[PDB]
């Protein structure tokens, strides 16, 4: 009686990413990747239950929305935002959720748009909003500020607006594997999606990847790519199907959509990330599909990949 | 042994348009809508074949991709562009297809950026692409090209590029209902998704509604919606099931999400768009879902909504 669990019939190259609105290029393990993933988006258990700041589906992916404040709690001038949810209902700061959800989960200068709702006249700006800094990037408070030299004139208090993003700036420093400090100088532990690693010697995560779009001043190149556990498409069908785990970890195989080749078997873990058996870096094309197979014990042995 | 055909068991405020990137806020009935709907995007039979310039899934909804061309086949210049599908494969002009997946399907000035592909140093800058123009807007013929005044220096011959939009600009005559003509002053016709339309006097298109992202010149205020057939999810969902259709068409009930109760019952149609019987403006919030209840008789007449 109780659902089976599937994973979408759909190729990796129709997928996109679940902490920033792109399509899936491939997927990459590596031991120079970070051994263990912390990513607060794309985050959702096997039989459907949301992690983190993980949307169910790609509503507003990289977003932060709330309503204009007129006062603090080219010049860039901050543009405070008393913090909602992206679909305008409330968010309870210093509770059990990191930030709203859909809000960025790494560190950079992300450039963007600020957008005034309908309701006080749809227009729109450019904007970024900065999630290194410590004192306009503490959404767990519920208040965050983006900067901006093209609100002149355009906000009133309590004017609902939603900041979305187009990309990032890049520098020596960027490291979109770290999770912003979510509560500014004040830690925050409470309802973060937990650290996701493999629990075999010999085992890796196998990462999601995208092109994240950079805009550095005179075009200079830092070529970024941003990593995800889940592609969206992915955390939306275990979310809608809601289907019971009926083992340790399931046993999944990646099928060449041309041929029908079965490429290699990985692990998919009930709290929702892959882990193949690899020593090396090793690069995949996305020209293939997931399928499920059975249900396995803890101990089971995958083939190499 | 057939797939059952099923709906995403996601209540609707959770879903995406399907001709542009954004949240669907409601569904609407009017007799001064178009009472007959010529989308491009969002177009899927229940059995899941794409239609018209329809995407599987939201890689690149709104978005045009190709080369850059170093000549034609403030002060804002034609980027040319030597089109190819967005995920980059090749695009076949004067085909059975009317423009590369995705392509917008209004006419209208779309602002957003230009993005130059991480081979050539990842970069982007504004731009616009106005859809209104037979002169830059053909994409049936292979070639487009968006406006730009901050491309000096960027692109040589033969770069990628995706254009990517942000929201429009909108005027008097905006109505976004309105295909744009995509062989230019040549016509089109093959490959166009047909007219959807009801057969039933007394029943109407219900449409899905977001609120299309609109920057005008001085924050001029002209507030715009944007209609769809499908939202995106149930695009992909249909794609991906592939269930065959039992009927002449889909009984469909909308349930309250917090309580249950059926709310209307309308007709899901084999070519993909949804009916009620109404006689009045009717709006309806998202806060429900639609449930696939039987196959039906083309004769079957709804309950009044
Ligand atoms: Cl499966
Ligand atoms: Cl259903």
């Amino acid at each position: 009686g109780s659902t089976p669990f599937t994973l979408p019939r759909l190729p990796i190259s129709e997928m996109t990413n679940s902490r920033f609105p792109l399509v899936i290029k491939g997927m990459v393990v590596d031991p120079n990747l970070p051994l263990q993933a912390n990513f607060q988006n794309g985050r959702i258990t096997l039989d459907g239950e949301l992690q983190g700041t993980t949307l169910p589906t790609s509503t507003s992916i990289g977003r932060i929305s709330g309503t204009y404040m007129s006062s603090t709690p080219r010049v860039f001038n901050p543009v405070w935002m008393d913090l909602t949810e992206n679909n305008w209902t409330e968010f309870q700061p210093f509770n059990d959720q990191p930030a709203p959800l859909g809000c960025p989960d790494f560190k950079a200068k992300i450039l963007g748009t600020l957008i005034r709702q309908p309701n006080n006249g749809s227009y729109y700006f450019d904007a970024y909003l900065d999630t290194r800094q410590h004192g306009t990037f503490a959404p767990y408070t519920g208040h965050a500020a983006v900067h901006s030299d093209q609100q002149a004139g355009h906000l009133a208090q309590g004017y609902k607006i939603q900041f979305s993003p187009t990309g990032i700036e890049s520098d020596q420093n960027t490291d979109l594997n770290q999770l912003p400090d979510y509560g500014g100088a004040m830690t925050v532990s409470k309802g973060l999606a937990p650290a996701a690693a493999p629990d075999f010697p010999g085992e890796m995560i196998l990462y999601f990847v995208s092109d994240m779009p950079v805009r550095n001043p005179n075009g200079e190149r830092r070529d970024t790519e941003i990593l995800c556990l889940l592609p969206q498409e992915m955390v939306t069908h275990f979310y809608e199907q809601q289907a019971p785990s009926q083992g340790d970890v399931a046993l999944v195989r990646y099928i060449n959509a041309e041929t029908g080749r079965v490429m290699f078997e990985g692990k998919l873990h009930r709290n929702g990330f892959f882990t193949v058996s690899a020593t090396a870096r090793t690069l995949i094309v996305p020209d293939g599909y997931f399928r499920f197979d059975s249900w396995v014990n803890r101990f089971y042995t995958l083939s190499p990949m």
